[PDB]
């Protein structure tokens, strides 16, 4: 962790999967999955998708990490499906201040 910290919180957002393994399976257990996000404010980078693309990484792996440091490992599964879920929220946030860096 080279200076990284959280962002902001809101709703889950649900992304399917086309696959009953997948659209309920995140489902049951949405309700551990995270609400925030780690990204750093502009400071260095200004894309879209691809300021996303770190912050999802990161907040990723940090859950990763925590259930490591406790003694649990993650799966594939369990970090595509975050790959959905913290983009949604990377995006919602991004959204929600750089409406305020427009709009000025």
């Amino acid at each position: 962790l080279g200076g990284y910290m959280l962002g902001s919180a809101m709703s889950r957002p649900i992304i399917h999967f086309g696959s009953d393994y997948e659209d309920r399976y995140y489902r049951e257990n949405m309700h551990r999955y995270p609400n925030q996000v780690y990204y750093r404010p502009m400071d260095e980078y200004s894309n879209q998708n691809n300021f996303v693309h770190d912050c999802v990484n990161i907040t990723i792996k940090q859950h990763t990490v925590t259930t490591t440091t406790k003694g649990e490992n993650f799966t594939e599964t369990d970090v595509k499906m975050m790959e959905r879920v913290v983009e949604q929220m990377c995006i919602t946030q991004y959204e929600r201040e750089s409406q305020a860096y427009y709009q000025r």
